[PDB]
């Protein structure tokens, strides 16, 4: 199969005024290549995929593309919805913006069964010849892709070739890499990047990698390199901020740290997103001083 | 001093006929749940598959709805949310515009917003139209829950808001809510458990398991709205296996294959990621609805 994997960051979308700052977008996206990172997820939850527009879906993708072209660095988009009609037309919409794979969430709300599950991401997968990564977080969707049904596409769909998981579960992560090895399991749950990892996992899609690229890239190198000890080293270093980075939804902490650092010019989100509040602001600023954060 | 829609009403499924919406069944379905003491309908919530619907589609059943309920006493509270805003907004406004009596607003799914941003969503949503917005609180589906201290301040603050559906399997909540701010309209979301909510103070219901019985939906709402408890229990108590069995999968699959083998659809079709329940689960449910006596046209 062809693999999207290594350390990936779930990109924060920059508002400026109520619209994409897209001169910033790129701005971050450069400074991710500088930093060691294999891959950008543009317009995925922690780029607030959900209040965007189809035209703002487009263009960030169009600037992760064409941003990464030459570099050899990949790029994974968000294109998935909890309706199988409108997820295949995004699946091909990211192919035709350039995208090298697309991660496709579980459906979110309606609770479809393991069978609505396996037609549907069979449906996706059909529809073009570029990757499609898997994406399972119960927490957010309401329903969860079980390990046989996570095996099942692997096994029948050409282009499915693993799961994100964000589930905190990592008897789950045991379960499929025993009975499935061949798969790529990308921990979406920074915390725990490490025993993902460790585990035999291929990659992670990060929320921290927009603050500290350098240090979730080499933490995912340090690990496929085997080099554990390293690799817990900064998991451990990082779990601070792994934290607080959750205090309120991503990716309302991650933005307001991105803000804070000078990375972003404004504390923008769109509603029913909004600012933390001002203790966990405090909170998210304290735990940032203990890192050193690369510039652009 | 609010205007109100309570009483009991149904959470409208959506008839497929290759693969487009069965507008004259659709139509057929509302009369036969105004036939039967229904006091509102719910046209594309959850149970219609609103996530699979297109605005078009969305529509169209609004104003089947709406024209299906003029010249009778029944209401039509429209489904009409979204986990961004500004679509949310739109979606009210575009329910009003079509004419709808109020409209039923799901918490947004998914993106998890905080007690202050599910504050600022609704606030948006009320002061965007001039009709009611009762909230919608379900967070085993949307991953978020709008705490009692939210519903309130909403109560409060904005005229239009009335009350809350609650499907929270929580009569904790319901009496937090109702002890503190007695004045909202409290409505059941969650039939296995409609007279308790009632019993409590609740007001009226929006019900899945009405889109089979909506005579006895209706019986038992309004046995509890007089006081009448015993009477109310009694059918709540008799509706338990039913109202289970319809949660076996997800709903709406249970509810459609329910009103596909009772003869009132013409098709046992879902969108996917929706489908056709497994063939245990299609037999149990055929068995509980030899218990009970299914209404015709
Ligand atoms: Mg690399
Ligand atoms: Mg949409
Ligand atoms: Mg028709
Ligand atoms: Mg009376």
């Amino acid at each position: 199969k062809n693999i999207i994997i290594g350390a990936m960051t779930a990109l924060i979308t920059p508002f400026k005024n109520g619209k994409v700052d897209e001169q910033s977008y790129a701005r971050l996206i450069k400074r991710q290549i500088e930093n060691g990172i294999d891959a950008v997820v543009p317009v995925g939850t922690t780029g607030e995929s959900a209040t965007l527009t189809w035209e703002e879906h487009r263009t960030c993708i169009e600037i992760a593309v064409e941003t990464c072209k030459g570099t050899k660095v990949k790029v994974l988009a968000g294109a998935g919805s909890n309706a199988t009609h409108e997820a295949v037309g995004l699946a091909k919409f990211a192919k035709e913006h350039g995208a090298d794979g697309i991660l496709s969430v579980a459906p979110y709300y309606n609770k479809p069964t393991q069978q609505g599950l396996y037609e549907h991401y069979k449906a996706i997968a059909q529809s073009v010849d570029i990757p499609v990564l898997l994406y399972n977080v119960p927490g957010r969707t309401g329903c969860e892709i079980s390990t046989d049904t996570i095996i099942k596409l692997f096994r029948d769909c050409e282009n499915i070739y693993g799961v994100k998981e964000a589930s905190g579960n990592i008897d789950k992560c045991v379960d499929l890499l025993a009975h499935e090895p061949r798969m790529m399991l990308i921990s979406g749950e920074d915390a725990i990047n490490y025993p993902i990892l460790s585990n035999g996992g291929k990659g992670v899609i990060s929320v921290t990698s927009n603050l500290l690229p350098d240090m979730i890239s080499a933490l995912t190198h340090f690990a496929l390199d085997e080099n554990y000890k390293e690799a817990k080293k900064i998991n451990d270093e990082l779990y601070n901020i792994n934290k607080i980075l959750f205090c309120e939804s991503n990716p309302i902490p991650i933005k307001t740290a991105m803000y804070l650092a000078g990375l972003i010019e404004s504390l923008e989100f769109r509603l029913p997103l909004c600012s933390p509040s001002k203790e966990n602001f405090a909170k998210i600023e304290e735990v940032m001083k203990k890192y050193k954060i690369k510039g652009f």
